[PDB]
């Protein structure tokens, strides 16, 4: 399958690590250009990407400050001539719980995890209307199933999956399609570590990956790149204001599903 | 049918005008006790308030200012002696469109619409508890479906829906439900204003209330509040975590009826 | 809280029993006169009923026999001169998995649960148009969420969610209001008797019930009932195309929720 | 991107015209073997596919012969070793509205529309758990959205959404993914030909292309495909469940949507 996006850029925030870095080398190998804005980049996680673009570039940021954000994708818009995607995948479940958490760490939360959704979107949009491109936000499950012990974090993905039916509205006319997808649980490095300091690590990964339908067990990143690409690509030239659940049956399927 | 809320106690934030307004009329003429908070209370509002409910009280408050609310929600509690219901329902839609809004007027936004949702149910939620009382959240249609121009205020109704979520998983163990109202177009004295406004007053309503299923015309404000008291009442023990639209069909049926 | 439902007409399929007979109760205990359609009435219901109206009517009819339904909505028309309201709520979970049903036998569940969900709104039709009046489907969590065994029951009640939309679509110029309520586990005598038959009947209510967010346990049949009535009354005249669910979080609460 | 679907075995169901052979047509070309049961395959499309395909076969069938459909399948798995993945599609919107249709004509719409996704489901699901394979249901935007004028079709639509969750729930164990696509407008040679019976074919197509956000055009065979061979594929290993609607924002986007 073409997917039709070599020498197309792609900027994916936090596509350093775990499923931006997956998005960020699917990206690539299919032939498009990924830029990476994020903290930091692990040398080995910047060869492949070199290896995988001659294109690639890599900014450092900490997307809090968001008034960095128009500084930056300006000289990507220069570098490359243009933009044609953007995902918005940086964030951190803070596990905030209302009944223990300030308002003050509330807005200290979406300062990480919601505003700079907007803001990179926002300077973003000249470039991607000129190429009709997309945008796809990564927002989660727990937007739209809650958890119960992270308010902050539930409420910033929820309103992402709002600005994300609101920029649907906005540039349908452009012929800019703007989707998210709402992962359940992915296996990544991060998540893997954080298992492991567990006194029981295989008993707390089986915890949770039993009340998962599809095979008992976590997304894979590759899975979520998959659908991702695929979305950002032209062969989704119809798809729009979609909240899409790569998620192993998580948000929809009985719940008192079990074998 | 008897709603049993006789003498229970409701905090109604932007209480004292339109939707808000409307649920703590029901609210008190059914025996509950309302309690408004917003910006000012109008004289006429605030005498047909107390014919309804002696206990009812005003607190003048500007929402945006968070840190006033502790303060204000100890007193009520101190008063009345518990809270059994919370309604967030203070906002404004104020088309701000990301295109030529900036970031600080994003989080402005969100001062006056959104983090006050947050902040009075972390203060009314060890009283509500107590009572297994009930917190419903006035949203939008705009969070679902989208508008095109109005950026800050669809993420914070939709962030809105995610709380209305989450919290509904914190204190189901607590029996305390946590529902959200998505209203469509609803006519209020302040939307007639803003139509009265156009050149055609006339035309302007009929372009909004043709899009609207059920009898092309505005869900009025006693519609909104008739769900959202029996919602929040005990007759409603079993429904928590809903995003109710009574909206005249707007967000689900098909967009090309006419 | 007024309903305005005095002297209304709803009928009730599967009324006899379960959830529609809890509607039925609620209906004329508001004032509204209950007609119901179901296969028997139990002595004591029908005097209960009787009870809290005069007006209160038993049809016999299991409603697999569709053909029946014209005549029987005729009379109940001609006899209380119209007919506000329509509740379709007769219909079984028969646990019919597709890998061991025959489609004949899945032809079967349908005109025992789906058919006549068709035909009553069918024929009461004219007169909920008239009476600018309301229809209610009692539908299922499983028509959302699936099951796993249960292949007829589960597409049959998601059918009925499009007839909802479909319905609400067709007559919102008339408006005439369509619905749904889809429960989740309801206690109700026929499921306590199912659950008496386990070697451990408590063990097995809290397996089911542990999976229910608020509260651990059943939705009642007053709580389906309290939600069903007011979306049927004039209170709830803006409410159309709505799916409704009073069902303690199951449908839409994360999954791995727990408290002890 | 390399799909991963080398030399499987989907069944393609009204694989002949429209969207279902927009489906065979790329399932071939990324080098999936495909099977059409259809009424009837046209010269011009047994050729492309056969281009396509060295080992494609077509299956004469009119699916409302639902007895017929074992005999079929087993023929397919004998032939070609196995079955990979099953695509519902066969079906039509025939416009059959409540105050005139009669409940056996429902029947009869079910028997062309709806039937035919269990039995069809039901013969291919050995062969596909033995494989770890793909079920997509074609629904449709009606189904969630209703219409207003097609009953019959909404409620099949719908159900199809009801077998879609339930066999997900059922099958998960087995890593067999059951998924639908639920296109709002989508522009077929058949439709085609309905516009171009119009008065004005080009304002008629613009009646009803106005209302979709994105391009203000129907969707694309092409658009419906990509996403369906996609999501049949390896490579959406942990999707099911799923509801996708490549519509051009009909569904969800604000109604009141308006531009240029
Ligand atoms: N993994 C899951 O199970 C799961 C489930 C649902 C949703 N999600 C979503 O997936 C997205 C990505 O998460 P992940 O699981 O891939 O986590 P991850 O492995 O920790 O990767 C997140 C990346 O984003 C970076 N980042 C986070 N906040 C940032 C900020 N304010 N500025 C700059 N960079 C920032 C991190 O940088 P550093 O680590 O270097 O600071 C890291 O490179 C998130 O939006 C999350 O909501 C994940
Ligand atoms: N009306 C509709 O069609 C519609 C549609 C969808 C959703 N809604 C929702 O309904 C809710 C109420 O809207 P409405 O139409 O009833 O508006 P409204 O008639 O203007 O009333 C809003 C009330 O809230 C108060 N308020 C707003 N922000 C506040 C703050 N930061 N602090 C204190 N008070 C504040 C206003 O006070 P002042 O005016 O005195 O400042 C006013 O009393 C909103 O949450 C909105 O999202 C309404
Ligand atoms: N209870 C739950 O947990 C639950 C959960 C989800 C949905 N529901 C829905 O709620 C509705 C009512 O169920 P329920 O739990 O109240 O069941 P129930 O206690 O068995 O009551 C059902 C009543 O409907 C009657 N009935 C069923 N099929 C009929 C037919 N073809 N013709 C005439 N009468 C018929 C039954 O009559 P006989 O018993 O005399 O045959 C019985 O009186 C059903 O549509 C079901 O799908 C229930
Ligand atoms: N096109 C749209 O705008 C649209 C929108 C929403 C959903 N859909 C769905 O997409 C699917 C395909 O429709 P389409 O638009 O591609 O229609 P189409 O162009 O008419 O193609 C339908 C194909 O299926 C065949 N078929 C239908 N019923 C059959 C039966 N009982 N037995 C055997 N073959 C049968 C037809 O055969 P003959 O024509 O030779 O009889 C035809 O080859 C349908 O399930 C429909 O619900 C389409
Ligand atoms: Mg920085
Ligand atoms: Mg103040
Ligand atoms: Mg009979
Ligand atoms: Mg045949």
């Amino acid at each position: 399958m073409d997917l039709k996006i070599k020498n197309k850029v792609c900027i994916i925030t936090g596509g350093a690590k775990g499923i931006g870095y997956g998005i960020a080398k699917l990206w690539a190998s299919e032939g498009g250009i990924p830029v990476i804005f994020s903290r930091s980049m692990p040398k080995e996680h910047d060869k492949e990407l070199k290896k995988l673009s001659s294109e690639y570039e890599f900014y450092e940021i900490d997307l809090k400050n968001y008034e960095q954000i128009e500084k930056l994708v300006k000289k990507v818009a220069i570098k490359h001539g243009g933009i044609y995607a953007l995902v918005n995948n940086a964030g951190t479940n803070d596990n905030l719980h209302i009944e223990n958490t300030s308002t003050q760490d509330l807005i200290k939360s979406y300062e990480n995890n919601l505003f700079h959704y907007y803001t990179m979107t926002k300077e973003c949009l000249p470039y991607i209307k000129k190429e009709q491109g997309s945008i796809l936000n990564i927002v989660s499950k727990t937007g739209i199933t809650g958890q119960g012990r992270t308010s902050a974090y539930a409420s910033a993905k929820a309103a992402q999956m709002g600005f994300t039916r609101e920029w649907a509205c906005a540039f349908a006319k452009d012929n800019v399609r703007v989707n998210a997808i709402a992962p359940a649980e992915v296996m990544t490095p991060l998540y893997e570590k954080w298992l492991q300091n567990f006194p029981n690590p295989k008993e707390q990964y089986e915890k949770i990956a039993k009340a998962i339908p599809l095979g008992h067990r976590f997304t894979t990143i590759e899975e979520i790149a998959n659908t991702a690409v695929f979305t950002l690509s032209p062969l989704a030239s119809h798809t729009t204001g979609q909240i899409l659940m790569p998620d192993g049956g998580y948000v929809h399927l009985d719940r008192a599903l079990n074998w």
